[PDB]
């Protein structure tokens, strides 16, 4: 059981060691499309690339590339799209992907500015009366409502395909309190946030996969998917303690490199799953 494994690693201070074993066992697949010269300005970080096999393709004949990966967890019946925070030049691609994949929710785990630098373009409207038009992808985006809470903000957005005049409601879940350095001290507000996304229906199989991002789409974004999938598997299985976090992480790393960036994020993921299991048992 992971609670006992937690105390062991913690008491022995072995987190950096566990973390390095995961690094060494992780899959390595080609990412040829990401490294094409015509795609250099579509990537926020030169060392964070989607694998070719799991990359999301845009349905535009010109250049189909976005820094985004489909993570398919077969046993849990959960999919996720993990992507980077959009760049000024990819905001239109981001919303085209949301449209084409029939996503119902966007989960944002970063602030637009952290450590005095921009981690993400402002890709949604700040006021009802000031909608955004993406000329490159023929989409209009309107803020419908915004509910600001202590630890997160939920926004209802309307996305309109200007080509067909179809409209969809998108939910934007913005976790606003992840600290600039390290991880939250307690997983309570992160779990509350994760249950709010679940309650919305955004993670349900009647919709396209949820879009999850931070700045690179690997660290905080990884912690989100890892916790959700692990808690779902504990509901589904005859023996809940058959769930090995490390194995689940390695299965997710077949789909996108580098998920969980630090030994601290790994420790936090254990704590979130352990604490979340109490609200699920």
């Amino acid at each position: 059981e992971m609670e006992k494994e937690f105390e062991q690693i913690d008491k022995s201070g072995s987190w950096a060691a566990i973390y390095q074993d995961i690094r060494h066992e992780a899959s390595d697949f080609p990412s040829r499309v990401a490294k094409l010269p015509k795609n250099k300005n579509r990537n926020r970080y030169r060392d964070v690339s989607p694998f070719d096999h799991s990359r999301i393709k845009l349905h535009q004949e010109d250049n189909d590339y976005i820094n985004a990966s489909l993570i398919k967890m077969e046993e849990a019946q959960r999919s996720y799209i993990l992507t980077q925070g959009p760049l000024p030049n990819t905001v239109g691609h981001f919303w085209e992907m949301v449209w084409e994949q029939k996503s119902r929710g966007v989960v944002m785990l970063n602030r637009v500015m952290e450590k005095g630098s921009l981690k993400c373009a402002q890709y949604w409207p700040q006021k009802e009366e000031k909608e955004m038009i993406f000329e490159d992808t023929n989409l209009k985006l309107t803020l419908i409502s915004e509910d600001i809470k202590s630890y997160y903000t939920v926004r209802q957005l309307e996305l309109e395909n200007l080509t067909t005049q179809e409209t969809r409601e998108i939910l934007h879940f913005h976790y606003t309190t992840w600290p600039d350095f390290g991880v939250p001290e307690s997983p309570a507000s992160f779990l509350n946030f994760l249950f709010k996304v679940r309650e919305s229906g955004s993670l349900s199989p009647e919709h396209g996969p949820v879009v999850v991002h931070c700045s690179a789409g690997i660290g905080r974004s990884g912690t989100f998917c890892l916790a959700d999938t692990c808690l779902l598997l504990m509901d589904k299985r005859k023996d809940p303690s058959s769930v090995d976090i490390k194995k689940v992480l390695l299965e997710m790393r077949k789909f996108r490199m580098g998920l969980i960036q630090t030994a601290d994020q790994l420790r936090f993921s254990y704590l979130a799953v352990i604490e979340g299991a109490k609200f699920i048992m």
